[PDB]
């Protein structure tokens, strides 16, 4: 029956509520109890707040009625108000104490994700204060979880008027018996109450979402953790850049603040950063996902030599260069994260600072082919059957949604090894035809990847492997370097290929390299522990990039 | 004969020298003549400048062999090194104090004009220091007025080593013969001589380019004053955000810094700011240039209201929140200047500051239609004549070439009178069907256009005029708001349409508006006068919007 929620900014998905710094102040200064709500509400229909709340005037221009107003209450309640007395600075204070309520937040997050038309209705107003980015920044920051924001001042009615409910339903496309309906101020959930509305009087946000469990039947309150905020491909900024005649690339971009540009591994795709896109973005910086050169919407040249890191790293350069980034944070995962330690020793101009998930730095060693390296490690047996152009090719090919069931899968619940590859003949000679859906991912996630490999397969993506010789002699350049910029190297417990204890030696040539490590995470990091790489960028970057 | 030129970094394309840093800090310091240079060359092909000039150490690593020369040195000579000497001081303190010597470069460019290969041959370092942005913004700004750079620690040769002239050479594709190399330092030059180059010995500036002018035959030396750094589409970063179902938003993007959003007018382009492009990203901001809607690469739906200036504003709210950006600035022109204004009085929360070139904010009257305005002024006939669905667009879609030959026109060059031009039944009824070049754009400037309009034609465009009454409608609700952000109001003094003295009310809507003023400019600002355009808003940017 109920198909609907709509919830009021402040004292419901924001607090402490606004409204409620009149209260505190009042106390803190010692004035007569409500002589400032008496102020703000002075008029009421006809006052300077409802045509605020209107969108008639701005705040700038409420500012000063309102001090006229304060100063007739205390005139009319014969009592004084104190020196420096200033609504410019009660209001400041108050709309940057203002946070999202994340309680409420999840609640109305999980109501939409169980089907439910989410809402905000809102009185508020036009802000042209010097600080108004800081209710900006919260208004985008709620406004992307909901399918509509109604806003007093933008339609020009205010709660508790009955044309805006009016205006409510008809933007919900329900009738009334449909929805709930939150607010702190019962005068406002009267109005609802009348056409039918379920309400709830929120007080404490608790007591509100017990009441919201029982009267839509859905679990709201002690949920398990949830996910972040993922990435839908097509509400993205997608970028292209030519950085060469026969090449362009793509990347999808969020926020705003220092630059960071995500890379990420073998077989995968700038999708493959979407639970630290909007976090990364949230926490203050410019991301950049990219679709390494080979995937996805970026050029995917046939030639081998087309993916020599050397080559790679001058034309990350050049993205740089032509998007006018003097320098990025570069962020990389498995190859990626190849990539970006030797971005940090050819191009530490251009590195404002370096992580790795995975992949550890490793010096070439110059008296050892590479080639002879990787038949050192059993574990890495699957790099030689990708050395022959067409062989694997053939296999990660022939069946798009079973290769990325396959490799995307947690660490208990992998079925492929990495053991002796080229014998077996192949990756899956000993996987199902239809494998199961790893926790980590949901039917439409693979189907983006599969969709995202029609274009070009998987031809570019394997030549990444394919220039074991040519990396190590541009490598051996590099041995009298140290990486001295600042350096994360973030390590996956059941990662079975990058192992941590492979990144063991990383100090000696990286003497300042910070750490981050993950338990109970396989080879797949960003999917996998999302939260938590998360929380260790945004740690890191905040501390080293900034 | 002569047909490339390659410039040294220091002492030739950038000034003060670093390697001059040595003998003044000797001075300062009262330190035996030549003591640093002795410790900077000290070893030479086996010392560590060597080592960091070929790529082998970086420069946080050389810091410590050049205190320990220094060290060397002094013993030697039987003197001390004064306390608090500090070479990461010294050169931290150098690399920022070095500039891009203006007429150096203007040469190179005038010499790339008239058809030269240019490079920049440098020696120089990994730099890995703190504040090595400085460096890499420096590089950024001079890279890509050349078509090669050359630098010493990535090909692992230096000056004045033969090989890396044979390097050179193989680069330009040239022979010797047809080489000039300006150098500051004589060791580096013989070897181009060795090899029957042109070399110029540079110690002023002024007198090497006059043995290069007298050298190639082209005038260097007292030029005109040139346009700024334009953009070619091809290289720029190309972005695209759907704002909704059917409408997608095209941008080109280019710096870092705070958001700078860029807004034409009828019927242009993002390419219309070809000249503020690069100089508002160079001086610190990021700069998204838009296609608005209706043109170029952005959507154009065919019907009337997808362009009143209420979904339009709307739309540039989204695109926002996709690219997830708190604010911008918004610059705006023609109709993007009245767009504008608009976002300032309905969003000011999303706009960091507002300006517009020749669009002055006018209220809507109350009391008056807004097409009867319209007929009050015998100049905005034209709008009149757009009103009426297809005619319009039958005129300035017949030949598109001759279309923007005839509008991009400067003040004293303009063939259309927009006087009564309904009465003689066209824009163009009066005009040749060959126009001449205005002496604003070039051939392949206009091409673009054409290019461009051969999407979507006209019909997007001109639908921008054709909501009167619902913006009339949409604007009265503003009439009770100040605008009270930063705002700026360039006036353009022959601009026979958008007069000056039609914005001369605008300080009772913005009491604290600033002004700029362009003189002996007509309607089409940004590229008329691109220098005055650049020098207003960086100076009002610098200050009011940062
Ligand atoms: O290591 C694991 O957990 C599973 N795995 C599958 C592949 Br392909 C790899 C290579 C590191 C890229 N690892
Ligand atoms: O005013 C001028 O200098 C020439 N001109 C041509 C046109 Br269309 C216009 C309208 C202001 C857009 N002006
Ligand atoms: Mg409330
Ligand atoms: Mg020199």
């Amino acid at each position: 029956t109920l198909r609907a929620a709509v919830f009021d900014l402040d004292g419901v998905l924001a607090l402490p509520a606004v409204f409620g710094v009149l209260g505190r102040t009042e106390e803190a200064l010692a004035l007569p109890r409500g002589l400032l709500n008496d102020a703000f509400q002075k008029g009421g229909p006809e006052g300077a707040t409802t045509r605020l709340m209107k969108g008639e005037i701005t705040l700038s221009q409420w500012i000063p009625l309102m001090e006229e107003n304060c100063r007739k209450c205390s005139e009319t309640a014969k009592v004084c108000l104190p020196k420096n007395f200033s609504i410019k600075e009660i209001f400041d204070k108050a709309i940057s104490a203002r946070k999202i309520n994340r309680p409420m937040l999840q609640a109305a997050l999980m109501l939409r994700k169980k089907g439910f038309t989410t809402a905000i209705l809102t009185n508020t107003w036009l802000d042209d204060r010097a600080e108004r980015d800081g209710l900006a920044q919260l208004m985008c920051e709620l406004k992307m979880h909901f399918d509509f924001l109604i806003e007093s001042c933008q339609v020009g009615m205010v709660k508790p008027e009955p044309q805006i409910y009016k205006f409510l339903l008809d933007t919900l496309k329900a009738s009334p018996s449909e929805v709930v309906f939150l607010d702190d101020i019962g005068a406002n959930l009267k109005p609802a109450r009348d056409l039918g509305m379920v309400t709830i009087l929120v007080q404490d946000t608790d007591t509100a979402l017990k009441e919201l469990e029982k009267v839509t039947g859905i679990q709201l309150l002690n949920t398990p953790a949830p996910l972040p905020t993922s990435c839908n491909p097509s509400d993205m900024s997608h970028g292209y850049v030519t950085v060469k005649p026969r090449v362009r690339l793509h990347f999808v971009e969020l926020g705003s603040g220092p630059a960071v540009c995500l890379c990420h591994g073998f077989p995968e795709s700038w999708y493959s950063w979407r639970y630290q896109i909007p976090a990364l973005a949230q926490a203050g910086y410019r991301v950049l996902a990219m679709d390494m050169k080979g995937y996805g919407e970026s050029s995917a040249p046939p030639e081998i030599e087309e993916y020599c890191m050397e080559v790679l790293c001058k034309e990350m350069v050049t993205f740089l260069d032509k998007l006018g980034l003097s320098q990025a944070v570069f962020i990389g995962h498995d190859w990626g994260g190849m990539l970006v330690w030797y971005m940090a020793l050819f191009y530490p101009e251009r590195v404002r600072a370096v992580a790795s998930l995975n992949t550890p730095f490793i010096p070439a060693n110059p008296n050892m082919s590479p080639l002879e390296s990787i038949k050192a490690n059993p574990v890495f047996d699957y790099q030689l059957y990708f050395q022959e152009p067409g062989v694997a090719e053939a296999e990660l090919e022939q069946n798009l949604s079973r290769t990325f069931k396959s490799l995307f899968r947690a660490s208990d619940e992998s079925v492929l090894s990495m053991h002796k590859v080229c014998e077996a003949g192949g990756l899956f000679v000993n996987s199902p035809e239809e494998p199961s859906l790893s926790r980590m991912v949901t039917e439409e996630e693979i189907q983006f990847y599969v969709q995202q490999f029609k274009k070009s397969g998987f031809r570019g993506p394997l030549n990444w492997y394919r220039n074991m010789e040519r990396n190590w002699k541009w490598a051996c350049k590099s041995l009298g370097r140290k990486i001295l910029i600042p350096a994360l190297m973030v390590t996956a417990e059941k990662d079975f290929v990058l192992v941590p204890q492979m990144s063991q030696h990383m100090e000696d040539w990286i003497p300042h390299l910070k750490r981050g490590h993950i338990e109970d995470c396989g080879h797949w990091t960003q999917m996998d522990k999302p939260t938590e790489v998360n929380q260790i960028l945004i740690k890191w970057l905040d501390s080293d990039a900034r």
